[PDB]
């Protein structure tokens, strides 16, 4: 018993963090083999910040304009190229601490750990979900530009996120490691705001399944609902619509507990319309939406 | 501002991951911490499930020799060359100093203080979380199976301060353990006897620190124009299962009071009203709950 949110152990990623400086701009970089990956906006001046022509500005940078520091060791930049919004700096030394890794793109609702860094130095690690509006909850004190998000499967680090900007609403926005933004954001200094956020329904259902596996069953009811009737109610509460894909993903939890997904949906519907009525689920008075069905299957099954 | 949407973070766990090993005595396997040439682990590794009701640790340990302990670091077996018990911790001297030993210290913490736990199974790190030692001396730990020997720590400028080692799971799912000198936190024993955590309370000084952080960040909706005496606040707070606030706690909040221009007792009156009204929809620093696992030490440092 005891369902606590956990980040992946961050050691494998800590070994990859470096400091990248271009002129007056300093941020974090990820050093894998002989390449350092970082946000392409490291090359921006205040003059450039509004409507920059990145590829044109970059071909006019000499390698030595890039200062890469790994601890007390300076790495020499021998090449540079841009891949979407990510800058790739080829260095003269392969990182001896490079773990087994892959670059993956995640979907909103999926979870990962972020190793928050400042000036190439790891500060802390936290677990989070990509929100349905493609932002990540977090402050200026939860890491700066170039900090990365990842999952670990067996001994392999799957890098899924790189922080590009902190928005004014206490959330950050960024890209995958191939430089493709998550969400309708751009790497320019312009008025950009996160869209209205919604609750990740499939994760709340996974969390209710976690509560059942842990013997917290007070909210279970005898009813079922259709997927359409549930979605009609859920959307009135700013919950994401549930898809057949989400129903399929919850399949193993349904089979393990003997509670069909649309049976658990009827429990959630009752919780939304009537509240918790002075009760808790897994010791919490609020419904948790940053645990995926896989996080539940991994921690307790 | 700086803390809008603040998320609690654990310390980067790399320096501790390099210290985790698997310790086996007969049929019992758990985690050990390898620092220099010593492996630290719960002394109950020498117990069977049967021994756990009434273990006589001195009698069980005298019967062991160095060769009864199997220590594995990855795929490498470490040779045990000595063993001694220090309170509830077993110390195994090994023939190899850990080359990954970080700069470290052993410290004993107080209830309300925070630390990170690197949850491990069979000497392998599984996850990391941030927590506080509860006022009832327990920790709200992971779902679990074989995490005994997993440790709690803080990191200050590349020095790891080890403050906790997991020993037991209590019937309420919470965890109990010791410091790295083997002294239990709370009135618990490394024995499978009827042991129950006392009623847990909210860490008031941490909630107040969080409210000051919210004010520094321009989130002021919960403030009121009242002040309270320290005793009137404690009379109300205790009705809500909040820890009583002491003059030490009032002193600790001093720099936050000076930075915001809000006297501690003035913030106390605001908390008293929050407890009365509740946070039904509203958020503070982007969170729907009153946070009690963020200390004044960290708020003062993050809000210079």
């Amino acid at each position: 018993s005891g369902f606590r949110k956990m980040a992946f152990p961050s050691g494998k990623v800590e070994g990859c963090m470096v400091q990248v400086t271009c002129g007056t701009t300093t941020l974090n970089g990820l050093w894998l083999d002989d390449v350092v990956y970082c946000p392409r906006h490291v090359i921006c001046t205040s003059e450039d910040m509004l409507n920059p022509n990145y590829e044109d500005l970059l071909i006019r940078k000499s390698n030595h304009n890039f200062l890469v520091q790994a601890g007390n060791v300076q790495l020499r930049v021998i090449g540079h190229s841009m891949q979407n919004c990510v800058l790739k700096l080829k260095v003269d030394t392969a990182n001896p601490k490079t773990p087994k890794y892959k670059f993956v793109r995640i979907q909103p609702g999926q979870t990962f750990s972020v190793l928050a860094c400042y000036n190439g130095s790891p500060s802390g690690v936290y677990q989070c979900a990509m929100r349905p509006n493609f932002t990540i909850k977090g402050s200026f004190l939860n890491g700066s530009c170039g900090s990365v998000g990842f999952n670990i499967d067996y001994d392999c680090v799957s890098f899924c996120y790189m922080h590009h900007m902190e928005l004014p609403t206490g959330v950050h926005a960024g890209t995958d490691l191939e430089g493709n933004f998550y969400g309708p954001f751009v790497d320019r200094q312009t008025a950009q705001a996160a869209g209205t956020d919604t609750t990740i329904t499939v994760n709340v259902l996974a969390w209710l399944y976690a509560a059942v596996i842990n013997g917290d069953r007070w909210f279970l009811n005898r009813f079922t609902t259709t997927l359409n009737d549930f979605n009609l109610v859920a959307m009135k509460y700013n919950y994401e619509p549930l898809t057949q894909d989400h129903v399929d993903i919850l399949g193993p939890l349904s089979a393990q507990t003997g509670i069909a997904v649309l049976d658990m949906c009827a429990s959630l519907k009752e919780l939304l319309q009537n509240g918790m009525n002075g009760r808790t689920i897994l010791g919490s008075a609020l419904l948790e939406d940053e645990f995926t069905p896989f996080d539940v299957v991994r921690q307790c099954s």
